[PDB]
């Protein structure tokens, strides 16, 4: 029985986590870390830590110092976790600076440490994009796996008439997608069981990674969802280059092995010839006639 | 004066986190108080009462001392106060002795719970772990010391080690409070608990669990021999034992467990014995033994 903790650090990460709770992500403890006591009052995370109270504003250095000052505190909150996720929106001060610290503390404790962060949209300014660049380099060193989701690419998906708040709600969703895609294999498996040891085996020290999501209904759903996942703009066409791929397919209890397999086979065929691919399934009884496929691609 | 008022104070990062666990597990019958002692960080809490008085013990000590009146008003009217800094060090280790002294001067039965870190954790300068214990020992009626090293002889990986420490910590409070607050076939008189705990000094704890036939005896045997007890059962002058179980828990089996602790305890020992009804345990029995004093 694995203990999984998901940490949302910074305003973006704390919003992603709330979205995760609101969408019903199960079998994980949620921890919100931020430098603003108000925003935290609003979070529905299980643990809420307010850091850098004296210091405190989009300065990654302030946020690193604020997490580092609270290092013992954070470590006490994490202690006992087999798996730790660190989600944030790269670019600001709290998530950018703080994320690597929370990651390093989890990795030091020997928890499978997975980072799940977004790159800011280009329209947000070259200062943020730069700070996210440095943020992700640091975070990379602290995580077993770091999935980086480029927000610009999210605009090539969903609606073409999306406002600025919906854009960021899509960022929340996709961060949920990345966490759920993995944790659900462990907490609520289907016919094909991929357990903590398995996920640990493929994602330990796998490095930098991208994700692809796809979903569909009705005839040929599993092939359709797999195909969308593998061609996802978030994967940045780098699928056929990946050395390690974890693939999760979720559907109701009625999800048969034939469909599972079809998706699996399509994915294999698009994958690198020497690719280590693990296929797992998820029971999710809320999905109806829909299946969703998540692909995590690493080792380029 | 007739429904024990029990106040559980978690102080510092590790203390509040322990209290939040207690709320999360559904610990009944007690009032929860969260005291943040750090200036730079606040761990939030769903505790009934919260006081933010904010990695040095000295810093915790002063901030607790500065807030002594507020703390005293928070503790006024309690019959029993628990105080813990939980796992990890920090300012809470400094603040704990203060809350404890305030509670004792108010005339409450003051029980501290403290943990000794795993040796693999290393040590921070000035022996501040051992000093936090000595200061808390001077301020408490009874200090329950949990030596985490002993956990690695119970039943272990690193994540289990840490999770076990948290679980036994919660039990250092729940084991005794449940006895007091939650009915069972054999109930205890608070005045007795106060009799064996008042000015008792250091105490150690032992836990045990078993299912099926001979469960009460098996769990009590595990609890009485617990490595956490550091075999202090022999010399112990004051012993509390509690058996938590479902409603069907038989008087005979209950009595066999009580008999066994009496044989194992020192001849001159005070023994307070009782059961708890917890219908969520199923076929399981959980025993807790608190051993205080020496021969
Ligand atoms: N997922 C998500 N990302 C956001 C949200 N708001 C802002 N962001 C992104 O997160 C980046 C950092 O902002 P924020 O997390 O508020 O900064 P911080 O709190 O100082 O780390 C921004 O540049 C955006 O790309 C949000 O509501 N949800």
């Amino acid at each position: 029985l694995a203990v999984i903790k998901v940490v949302g650090i910074g305003g973006g990460g704390v919003n992603a986590v709330n979205r995760m709770i609101e969408q019903g992500l199960k079998g994980v403890e949620f921890i919100a870390i931020n430098t603003d006591a108000q925003a935290l009052l609003m979070s529905d995370a299980d643990v809420k830590l307010d850091v850098g109270r004296d210091s405190t504003g989009a300065d990654p250095e302030v946020g690193r110092k604020a997490a580092e000052d609270a290092k013992d505190e954070i470590e006490e909150l994490l202690r006992g976790a087999d798996m730790v996720f660190v989600t944030a929106g790269e670019g600001g001060g709290t998530g950018t600076g703080g994320a690597p610290v929370v990651a390093s503390i989890a990795r030091k404790l020997g928890a499978l440490t997975v980072g799940v962060v977004t790159r800011p949209f280009s329209f947000e300014g070259k200062r943020r994009s730069n700070q996210a660049e440095n943020g992700i380099a640091a975070l990379r060193e602290s995580c077993d796996t770091l999935i980086v989701i480029p927000n610009d690419r999210l605009l090539q998906m969903g609606d073409a008439a999306v406002s600025l708040m919906d854009a960021f709600r899509s960022a929340d969703e996709v961060l949920l997608n990345g966490v759920q895609g993995i944790t659900d294999l462990i907490t609520t498996p289907g016919l094909i069981n991929v357990d903590f040891a398995d996920v640990k085996g493929i994602m330990s020290g796998a490095g930098t990674a991208l994700m692809g999501i796809g979903s569909a209904r009705g005839e040929g759903r599993s092939l359709k969802a797999a195909e969308i996942a593998i061609n996802s703009p978030l994967l940045e066409a780098s699928m056929e280059g990946a050395q390690g791929v974890l693939m999760s397919i979720a559907g109701g209890s009625d999800l048969g092995l034939f469909e599972i397999n079809e998706a699996a086979s399509l994915v294999q065929d698009a994958a690198h010839p020497d690719a280590n691919i693990i296929f797992g399934t998820v029971i999710d009884d809320s999905l109806g006639d829909e299946v969703r496929v998540t692909v995590i691609a690493a080792g380029f």
